[PDB]
């Protein structure tokens, strides 16, 4: 009565001994690509009806950091997809209040979302999948699920996923990640196609005018780009059920297999004074507003200090940002000194004998590289990797102040720290 | 009667399946670190009495490329040492001609050597070991060899390595890499310490005023920094015997072990009209003169097009540089075009449906990454990796000209090309 998970076979794959917190196993398990060194990755994107806020920044900066670690640090080949939910009841309601068209509202706030991501040095995905551009593919996706007998059509023209039929199959389990969270045959059945009121935006289908259900959007778009097995699927933890568990059920029903996703990664949400930052509560800080108070580096350090899959509390009025500003200042001043010493070093007059002080710094340098390696393997532990960099910088600053300078050693140290800061998404 | 070679054990090491051309085995063998992902690497540097020329550029740019592949691409931890031979008969003779002082002449041309390396975007090594700063350590190194009974002192105050005594030992073999190339007990004995000629610069020693022999300099300095096992030792192929084979004998004698170096890499020399570029022949082109006609990128492309361990012929008067200029121009124009397409892309008015043209380009993109990976694993095959990049750029240009653009895909491809060009040492 418990869902089973199959670890990908290691033969022929890139093996880093990376471990990740997999919501499918509720445990840290070794990460193994489905093919070679390739990672097919789908991450749920925003619903675009208003300005993005610091909670959205936490989600996509956290996954940006993970992506940079996977690509820049481990040298996996990441094929990444992020969707835009530009059809949704919230977009419809806001469009009528503002008296603008639904498409015009969604495109404006999708544009501002990407501008905010770029301002935070978040990389764009390989593919951007908008629901409004994939409705035809969604209809075909639903037709296959019906043909596989896992969805039924109501009299009013809606289509519902048939939970009971899906569970019956030995190969299928419903709600793999949150089993206990569980016209219609059963109440738990969810809509793949919702019959549209004539005043709502709608699309033609074999079953009548309607709109896609929320969950089928992501199953369709991820399946069309990345296929029948995703290495990684990600989102905020609140999407784990019903949204993501329903995605798994739909995609298994479409492909008639047992494991559409190998690793499901859920980031923790940003809370402010204990409650999730959300437009509903009126506790939100837009990313643009945040960037008039703090820099991209400082905001990224905020998220580097909080493990990606843990809940974090943000204390406003600068309280949480005090530490980020101090860390940012120490990185700026370290780079200032080391860059100048490299530039002004004179090979004509120096002595380059490899001293004991040189050897000690070099030993700490190589040791720090191994510590950071273990931290990244440990489920992307950026808080301890950042601390390791701080400790190394403290010793480099002492060395630059007092000791005779090995120019090449300082240059190599500078390149390594730049490599880690590129992996973090910091720009100095 | 054949030297034996021991491959390092794979347990606990970083294993990339990289193969390198090892002069100790005269074959391509898998590269396995002695410890973890670490690479201790010593490369023979210049003798500094005159301007550096294009032959030197080939050696140190080739090793710079290999180092960048090892560090930036494969993520090995490389600890690299390059020496400066600033005591040598050539420096002594040139100093009497120039009358500016022996130390001062050597320091002048060492300074210009490093300036030329920087002009070619060649990274400084972790440690720079000048012979003049290590004479005391050289004397102690020779003392240990004598104490181990592998060197004797002549009446005139020179010290010679005792080949016959060294060979007798079961654990030792003399001239491991070129076995057939082979006061003194035997003619083949070589000097560790040279009694000082009158009027020449000299240093104190237990055996009298003198200068180090050439080979003992590199054994001493490499051993002092990197210890009793080097992962890599490198130099131009003409150094393989007697210089490098003698280095192995001296270092084995000092540590009384059987394998001082695991992988000995020898770069091919640059020839011009069939003869090695050399100050003696008067066929040389200085790096400075080369840089008044061509750029760092163009010169680096010249060397990327020639496998590092093969001989290359250089046709002067621009003939060889015609192809390098064409390639460099196409890279500059590619970046101009793609940056313009990215900057002019408007997320507000676009359609981002993942088209057949998008999928075709992405498939070629991932395929190109695997081709380049296999080229680097195949003994640092930069000529075919560069060709793979050129082919990819040809298809990206076609895609940018006609197809509707997936902005995220173009950015990701640009970042990969930036990564490969950082690995090559090209700057655009
Ligand atoms: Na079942
Ligand atoms: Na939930
Ligand atoms: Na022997
Ligand atoms: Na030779
Ligand atoms: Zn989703
Ligand atoms: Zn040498």
């Amino acid at each position: 009565s418990l869902p089973k998970w199959n670890q990908p076979s290691k033969e022929g794959k890139k093996i880093t001994n990376l471990f990740v917190n997999n919501s499918l196993t509720h445990s840290k398990v070794e990460f193994i690509p489905q093919e070679g060194n390739k990672i097919k990755w789908y991450a749920c994107g925003p619903t675009v009806y208003d300005a993005a806020h610091l909670g959205h920044a936490r989600t996509y900066v956290s996954f940006d950091i993970i992506r940079r670690i996977l690509v820049n640090y481990f040298k996996y080949d990441v094929f990444m997809v992020i969707n835009i939910t530009d059809i949704d009841d919230k977009i419809i309601k806001r469009s009528v209040e503002e008296k603008i068209g639904f498409t015009e509202l969604a495109r404006k706030w999708e544009y501002e979302f990407w501008e905010d991501m770029k301002s935070l040095n978040v990389l764009l995905p390989t593919a951007i999948t908008r629901v409004s551009e994939y409705v035809g593919d969604i209809v075909k996706y639903i037709e296959k699920i019906i043909e596989n007998k896992y969805a039924y059509v109501s009299e009013e023209g809606s289509v519902y996923f048939d939970i009971d039929e899906f569970k019956k199959s030995e190969k299928h389990f419903y709600a793999r990640m949150e089993p206990l969270s569980v016209k219609k045959k059963n109440a738990y059945d969810f809509a793949l196609w919702k019959s549209s009121k004539p005043n709502e935006p709608h699309w033609d289908s074999p079953w009548g005018k309607g709109r896609p259900g929320w969950h089928i959007e992501c199953s369709t778009m991820a399946s069309n780009i990345l296929g029948d097995v995703l290495d990684i699927h990600s989102g905020g933890i609140d999407l784990r059920f019903p949204h993501h568990d329903n995605e798994l059920a739909q995609s298994e029903a479409f492909f008639d297999h047992s494991q559409w996703v190998n690793y499901f990664l859920h980031s923790g949400h940003l809370h402010i004074e204990g409650l999730k930052m959300s437009k509903s509560l009126k506790n939100f800080i837009t990313i643009k507003n945040m960037l008039t108070k703090y820099t991209s580096n400082q905001i990224r350090i905020l998220f580097l200090l909080n493990k990606w899959d843990n809940f974090m509390n943000y204390s406003p009025n600068g309280e949480s940002m005090v530490q980020c500003i101090e860390i940012d200042k120490s990185f700026t001043n370290f780079f200032a000194i080391i860059l100048m010493k490299i530039k002004n070093f004179d090979l004509n007059s120096c002595n380059l004998y490899w001293s004991d002080a040189d050897n000690k710094l070099n030993l700490l340098f190589r040791q720090t590289k191994n510590k950071i390696h273990e931290h990244f393997l440990d489920n992307f532990n950026t808080p301890d990797a950042l601390l390791a960099i701080q400790k190394l910088i403290t010793e480099i600053n002492i060395y630059m102040d007092k000791e005779k300078i090995q120019i090449g050693l300082l240059l190599e140290i500078k390149h390594y720290i730049n490599f880690i800061f590129d992996t973090f998404g910091l720009i100095y």
